[PDB]
């Protein structure tokens, strides 16, 4: 873990990248309730997997892995939602046959806006992927921690600032930069509390389904 | 305006543009609370003006990031007042509580005390401080309202570089630094929105900035 260099960091974090998911092959408040909450419920087992290839995670006691989990995995959800919501201005991509706009749930609009500035701000910043993987990887170490886990955390900074760095960007930029995605991590926290409010205002056995996975 | 100062620049105008430590008067916890959060309110308005610029933006721009950001800047300034404090939350002066004397806040009593112990162990710094108030200010609803803003964001991130550098940390130690500040802000943020919530369970702003 504190032996790979920022290079094996990148490839081993893209290579344990999550599938993209299909939704269930006009809609309701409750039938689109019912898609989102299926497709969720899927990419959670995919999410575990990720999650014990990140490096560093599966060091930790199994206690200490089901919380990080249980308190990041929305916020690992809607930052994968924007990434591949990208390419896709005023458009989330939840799935590839599952493309919606702000006109497709009450309470769900302003959250949904949201991850659509969300996505505005990495186009215009135009995030990277393996930029992406390593802020993925942040929000699952950090959303939980309140010095092992801090060292792994200081390791993808240092892996950041060696992407940036090697992209030509002078150190100033390269400051400047990590200071940018790193302040957009607290806004996907905002995100995820008021997610989290609202619906739980069906999927959640993050310790059931680490514990079934060993 | 402000992208023209330099890092000491920044920090001096942070530095003396400091709200007072405020006093409780001389159950009802909450009640205290309340008047001591509304008196705290009027300082951190002149303090918002007095950030380098602040007073460059929209008054509709300036209103939506100070309600935005209020319960973040008053649990920051908690939290730091609290740093010489292991186990207690220094509220006022006179208003020293303990983790027992925190139904449901115990919860957000923790998250503060954790914050404060953090700080603590990584030797916050006053000038970082000023610094990270400054950014949360200017960035806890920068994605819920122009590019003035990031600029501004910009020189405060290279502000604590410089600050870092001046103590005479690494460069690695220095952007290893930056990151742990702000991702600290996060979990600021968090402890916000489970407060805002908690207190549920602000159109004046602008006649203090009118
Ligand atoms: C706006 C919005 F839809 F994104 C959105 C707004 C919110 F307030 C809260 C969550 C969301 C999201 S974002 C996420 C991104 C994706 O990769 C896939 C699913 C969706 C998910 O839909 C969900 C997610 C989880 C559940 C759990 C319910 C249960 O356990 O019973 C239900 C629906
Ligand atoms: C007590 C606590 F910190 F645990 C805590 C737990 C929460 F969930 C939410 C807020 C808090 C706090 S943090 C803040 C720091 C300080 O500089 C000053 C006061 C206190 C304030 O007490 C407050 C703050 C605001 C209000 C608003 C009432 C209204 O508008 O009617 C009431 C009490």
């Amino acid at each position: 873990a504190l032996s790979l260099t920022a290079d094996q960091m990148v490839s081993a974090l893209l290579d344990a990248e999550p599938p993209i998911l299909y939704s269930e092959y006009p809609f309701s408040e409750a039938s689109m309730m019912g898609l989102l909450t299926n497709l969720a419920d899927r990419e959670l087992v995919h999410m575990i997997n990720w999650a014990k290839r990140v490096p560093g995670f599966v060091d930790l006691t199994l206690h200490d892995q089901v919380h990080l989990l249980e308190s990041a995995w929305l916020e690992i959800l809607m930052i994968g939602l924007v990434w591949r919501s990208m390419e896709h201005p005023g458009k989330l991509l939840f799935a590839p046959n599952l493309l919606l706009d702000r006109n497709q749930v009450e309470g769900m609009v302003e959250i949904f806006d949201m991850l659509l500035a969300t996505s505005s701000r990495f186009r215009m910043m135009n995030l990277q992927g393996e930029e992406f993987v390593c802020l993925k990887s942040i929000i699952l170490l950090n959303s939980g921690v309140y010095d092992h886990i801090h060292r792994v955390l200081d390791k993808i900074t240092d892996t950041l600032i060696h992407l940036m760095a090697k992209a030509g960007l002078t150190l100033q930029q390269q400051h400047q930069r990590l200071a940018q995605l790193l302040l957009i991590l607290s806004h996907i926290r905002h995100m995820s509390n008021k997610g989290m409010e609202h619906l739980y205002s069906n999927v959640v056995p993050l310790s059931d389904l680490l514990l079934e996975m060993l």
